[PDB]
């Protein structure tokens, strides 16, 4: 679809089986979520954002599904305040910024 | 025109004189600019994202030009690493998400 800005971009995914409401986020370079479990191995990493770094739970290669768009990538979790859809998932659903 | 996310989407701006390297940041409500001595009032305000908050110095009313669209907004001005055009800009020169 075409999504304006004038509210956030909310989008409910799909990850885990589970549903989730998460932001489109194209000042992200990685999709990071909130605290959840989710299922596979994972490995410890670090991810800046404005306020400094933050430990989270690397997982690569999983399925997640965005507004019925499938994609299959890494997802970082950890102490985000909201779940953000980072560009690493928005190319995969074909997303690009238009003025 | 159409920015792909493949890369982050960097675009100049004009502000306050200026030429910069600014962010087009859907995830973001409000803009944060780097560091810089802007004429006027302002007021402070903490803002937090990823690693926790910043202060910053809340401007009113800022004209800034992004790829040759003009914007007035407020602008949020203090240590951030990137210049982040937000939402309240990026309605106002007619960007949309398109997937
Ligand atoms: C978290 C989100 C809900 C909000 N943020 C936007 C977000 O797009 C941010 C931009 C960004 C920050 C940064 F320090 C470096 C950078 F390159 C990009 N990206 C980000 O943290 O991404 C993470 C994951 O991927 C990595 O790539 C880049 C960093 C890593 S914010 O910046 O906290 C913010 C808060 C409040 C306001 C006003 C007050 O409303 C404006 C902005």
């Amino acid at each position: 679809p075409q999504i304006t800005l004038w509210k956030r971009p909310l989008v409910t995914i799909k990850i885990g089986g589970q549903l989730k409401e998460a932001l489109l986020d194209t000042g992200a370079d990685d999709t990071v979520l909130e605290e959840m479990n989710l299922p596979g191995r994972w490995k410890p990493k670090m991810i800046g954002g404005i306020g400094g770094f933050i430990k989270v739970r690397q997982y690569d290669q999983i399925l997640i599904e965005i507004c019925g768009h499938k994609a299959i990538g890494t997802v970082l979790v950890g102490p985000t305040p909201v779940n953000i859809i980072g560009r690493n998932l928005l190319t995969q659903i074909g997303c690009t910024l238009n003025f």
